[PDB]
């Protein structure tokens, strides 16, 4: 069982160089049933599996959705767009499914913590991109519950410069401006995100980070990034 | 009309990129039985090209690390379960070419295209096949060989499917059938002839000339980084 969870890892780190991120998914999926914690390195591969699936499906139902507001003035661009919703909330499912079943609850330190909380919060936050109904109230209050402990959990545990943080910030900024509808929260968020993480530096990819709020501050005042 | 949905959801498959779909999608509209117009083939092509593209892609990764290795059995063990899927997509593609496609085609500029495309999959298949591997050449080199007669008298040497079936058929002799002079000859000789009669190059320019240019990087580089194969 273990001797098949380092070959689960093996695989999903073969996966990765080979760019089959479905093939990747699966495998980190697998090694996560296997009960053991995940470790910084492994806990990556299980986010950058998910992370390129779900986006690849994201930016396909983006394409349809639009192609589908377009032609408002042919049932195959909804029937097709349904189809991959509903490929979509599948793979959140299962990630939600991993996340509230194994990984937050045997998540023993604050750095997995708010890992685990803000790829919650990611998530729930993808299906309320395309959530339709009563229950895309509920979603949205589950992601902001998601983000909302993690960065109570930040703020007290991680410096500014740390890149969950920077990280769940942005995203959860980008779910105030998109999401919830508060551009002002978003904005002030971000501002006092990237302000904050400026007094003092200096951990290679918080700058980039840092980019990415620069970017979305400029692009608020006057396509919004995410956190890888 | 199911046919016509179907064109029409491979078209929006192609546009979010999803081409598994986009293959899922020509394969059925094929099964319709209806001959493929030019923009229909290329559909075809295009979805199963970027499909099995992934997957040598992916298996040339594994398989570079599983000779790095010389232990771990992982690597195998992937490299196969992608080499399985792969032979799958291939034997797909041929049994539609064989089955529907190649009978159905009428025209020569038709029967060339789906004639190189019988031999690119073969060619694929002969890229991860062990020993089975002399028929898979075989056949390979028939249809490329059937599809040269046709395009020597058919088309003319600009026309972007003789001169994609030329640089495909050298990198079949370079790298499959281990002939790297009758591939160098066969480029050399595709490129000069296509330069000459430049003449009668229209609309299709930009696919032509951008095979003329992986002729010549293929040229330079089997003469002294990854070798190309037409789109």
């Amino acid at each position: 069982p273990h001797m098949e969870r380092a070959s689960l890892i093996q695989k999903a780190k073969l996966a990765e160089q080979a760019e089959r991120y479905e093939d990747m998914a699966a495998f980190m999926k697998g090694a996560v049933e296997k009960g053991e914690e995940l470790s910084c390195e492994e806990r990556n591969l299980l986010s950058v599996a998910y992370k390129n699936v779900v986006g690849g499906q994201r930016a396909a139902w983006r394409v349809l959705s639009s192609i589908e507001q377009k032609s408002n003035e042919g049932p195959e661009v909804r029937e097709y767009r349904e189809k991959v919703e509903t490929e979509l909330q599948g793979v959140c499912d299962t990630v939600l499914g991993l996340l509230d079943s194994h990984l937050i609850k045997e998540a023993g330190d604050a750095e997995s913590r708010v890992f685990y909380l803000k790829m919650k919060g990611d998530y729930y936050r993808y299906l309320a991109e395309v959530a339709t109904g009563d229950d895309k109230k509920r979603i949205i209050d589950s992601a902001r519950s998601a983000y909302q402990e993690a960065m109570d959990i930040s703020k007290k545990e991680m410096p500014p410069t740390n890149p969950i943080r920077l990280g769940l910030a942005l995203n959860f900024s980008v779910f105030h401006y998109e999401i919830a509808n508060s551009p002002e929260e978003a904005i002030s968020l971000a501002k006092t995100t990237f302000d904050e993480a400026m007094a003092d530096l200096h951990y290679k990819d918080s700058t980039l980070i840092m980019q990415l709020l620069r970017d979305n501050l400029t692009l608020w005042t006057g396509r919004r990034a995410s956190a890888p």
